[PDB]
């Protein structure tokens, strides 16, 4: 029993973190095989960020313009290239701790674990959703750039995020491990701001299923809803519209609990209209949207407490 | 910016987890140097838990009654002894991944990271407070016994918890790495239940300091309070009484923000009496008590957003 915001175990990723310095700028990199990946802004000063031309800034560097430290060992850089908003530094040593891995671009609403790092040293691990607005509500300070987000499936690490910047509202923006930003953000000083965000409806429903698996039914009701009538309420409450593909994804949770999706929708509608009346669900007084349907199946028992 | 329930990076602990089987019972162990630690109930069946005599159950085992698997390798057991509610299995191989470590008994209100494990394989990591009632609100399923809690200071792992059981309310109980239970619980079937719990007042105040460091002051007020008048309100709201030693602990946070402790107490009093009026603090609609003063200093910037 219990339900916690759980991260994946971080050791396979810890063994990949290094420090990258160019000039007076230092941040973290990710060392897999004989490549180090890092935010391309390592080549900039604070003034350069006001209007950087990365191609022009980079051509002025050599391989020895970059210092890479892995623990206490210096790794020699023997090649460099830009890929979108990252650099790919070739190094003289292949990482012996390289796990099985791949690069994935995750989608809005999906969750991942962040290994916060400073100076190549890991400091903490936490779980994050990718918001509909393509931000994350992280916890990052100066020096955290190049910290990575990841999921683990079997013993394969799927890297999906590298940290680049904080926006004015205090939320965080970054790239996939091809260097393509999530969202419309750019690695230069602008008036950029997080777009309006939405609640991740699919996750809310998944978390209500978790609450039933773990033995609680208080918020269920005798009603049902159409998808469309449900969406009219959703729009009023700044929830994402639910689709049939979402309904299908909730199949396995629906089956485990015996509650049809649209009957769980009607329970959510009631919760939205009436509130929770001073009650909690899985310990929370609000509706939680940072657990996906897969997160619930991973964590919860496969036997409902009936 | 941001503030998240952050765990320590788990790799130093992952490299220590094994599987321990005795008879038909399988659970996890912790392998440091040439010892494996595990819950002594590995020697019991379900019927034995109704009234186990551990001394009598154990004398009937040999070394080869225990099978220890570390990844895919079998480790031979060459000695065994009971220590309180754990076994200490001696093995034929010293763990080459043994970190720098120590065993600590943590105190009520202090926080730690849990590495949930099944069959010797780590599955997730999350942060937990030790409740005043000597329980943790974890997330554990069958097979998680022997999962450990820990803190990391420099590169030293301080192990403080090993998991043994779930109580009827769904919260979790266990031991330190000497095998002494936290709280009044016993490793046998009884009518045992979690005592009434309390809110961890010191942590609430620490988290209000975090909110000021991160730039928010809405809940402050022009008033001050005596310690005693503050405690009269605390008792009415099921908060732990605040003491002078708590006040002292909050010194460094008080200084960083320029808010005296007792003036922060008066802001809490007002919050308790009046509520939060539909507002949030660090994203939360409730007062959070699972971050210690040290947790706040570790995570927050050392420069207040004034
Ligand atoms: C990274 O750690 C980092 O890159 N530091 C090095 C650096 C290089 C060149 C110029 C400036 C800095 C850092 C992480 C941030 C810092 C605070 N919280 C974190 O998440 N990233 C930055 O400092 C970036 C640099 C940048 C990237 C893309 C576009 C413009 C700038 N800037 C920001 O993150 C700005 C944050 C901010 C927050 C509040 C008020 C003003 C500015
Ligand atoms: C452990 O994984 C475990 O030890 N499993 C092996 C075992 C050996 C011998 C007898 C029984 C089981 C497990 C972890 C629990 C299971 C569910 N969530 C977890 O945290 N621990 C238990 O199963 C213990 C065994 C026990 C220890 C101390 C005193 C009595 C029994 N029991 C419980 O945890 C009971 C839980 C429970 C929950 C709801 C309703 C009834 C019982």
């Amino acid at each position: 029993s219990g339900f916690r915001k759980m991260a994946f175990p971080s050791g396979k990723v810890e063994g990949c973190m290094v420090q990258v310095t160019c000039g007076t700028t230092t941040l973290n990199g990710l060392w897999l095989d004989d490549t180090v990946y890092c935010p391309r802004h390592v080549i900039c000063t604070a003034e350069d960020m006001l209007n950087p031309n990365y191609e022009d800034l980079l051509i002025r560097k050599s391989n020895h313009s970059f210092l890479v430290q892995a623990g206490n060992v210096q790794l020699r850089v023997i090649g460099h290239s830009m890929q979108n908003c990252l650099l790919r530094l070739k190094v003289d040593t292949s990482n012996p701790k390289t796990p099985k891995y791949k690069f994935v671009r995750i989608q809005p609403g999906q969750t991942f674990s962040v290994l916060a790092c400073y100076n190549g040293s890991p400091s903490g691990v936490y779980q994050c959703a990718m918001r509909p607005n393509h931000t994350i509500k992280g916890s990052f300070l100066n020096g955290s750039c190049g910290s990575v987000g990841f999921n683990i499936d079997y013993d394969c690490v799927s890297f999906c995020y590298m940290h680049h910047m904080e926006l004015p509202t205090g939320v965080h923006a970054g790239t996939d491990l091809e260097g393509k930003f999530y969202g419309p953000f750019v690695d230069r000083q602008t008036a950029q701001a997080a777009g309006t965000d939405t609640t991740i409806t699919l996750n809310v429903l998944a978390w209500l299923y978790a609450a039933v698996i773990n033995g609680d039914r208080w918020f269920l009701n005798r009603f049902t809803t159409t998808l469309n009538d449900f969406n009219l309420v959703a729009m009023k409450y700044n929830y994402e519209p639910l689709t049939q593909d979402h309904v299908d994804i909730l199949g396995p949770l629906s089956a485990q609990t015996g509650i049809a999706v649209l009957d769980m929708c009607a329970a959510l509608k009631e919760l939205l209209q009436n509130g929770m009346n001073g009650r909690t669900i899985l310990g929370s007084t609000i509706l939680e949207d940072e657990f996906t349907p897969f997160d619930v199946v991973r964590q919860c028992s496969g036997v409902t407490f009936q």
